[PDB]
């Protein structure tokens, strides 16, 4: 058993809400918050935008330290970092950037990430502002991930699409 609340069931391991991320990892404090990253941990807007400005800016200072050190992640890569104020961890995940010719077959390589972690909560990679179709990267998710993965979907009009279009 585990905290998560008012999940849709969808598979063995896959459960939807509409939430925003943020909000949820602050009444959840799950174990591990999946970040929409870049390659550069340049945490501006979507998911990233948000999970920062709620830690006050601290998981820029610390990723920008990363980023120093290792150099930037690969696109399907991750880095675990930090949950700050929000979880006990980040897992900083890139997903291929449609609108910037990186390819889509590496969304498949980013939601393996997820792999490494028993529980996750984490939003739909690669969609919203990184331009891909979110019932692709739903169904991607579905067809990977293996471990329990709870969804934080933002639009609710979005939501009860995903839904509808499961079957
Ligand atoms: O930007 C987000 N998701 C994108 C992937 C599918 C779209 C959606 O979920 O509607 C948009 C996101 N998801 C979840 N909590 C938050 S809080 C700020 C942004 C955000």
């Amino acid at each position: 058993v585990n905290s998560f609340s008012g999940y849709l069931k969808l598979t063995d391991n896959v459960y939807i809400k509409n939430a925003d991320i943020v909000e949820e990892a602050k009444k959840v404090k799950p174990t591990v918050v999946v970040n929409a990253a870049n390659v550069y941990l340049k945490h501006g807007g979507g998911v990233a935008g948000a999970l920062n400005k709620a830690t006050n800016n601290a998981m820029q200072v610390e990723s920008d330290d990363y980023i120093a050190t290792n150099g930037p992640l690969k696109v399907g890569g991750s880095c675990v970092l930090s949950g700050h104020n929000l979880a006990k961890h980040c897992l900083h995940v890139v997903g291929p950037n449609v609108n910037k010719g990186e390819d889509i077959q590496l969304l498949k390589s980013a939601y393996e990430n997820f792999n490494q972690h028993e529980v996750l909560l984490a939003p739909l990679l690669s969609a919203g502002i990184f331009g891909a179709d979110p019932i692709h990267s739903l169904r991607v998710c579905v067809d990977t991930v293996r471990t329990n993965v709870y969804l934080a979907v933002f639009d609710k009009n979005l939501y009860d699409k995903l839904v509808s279009s499961f079957l």
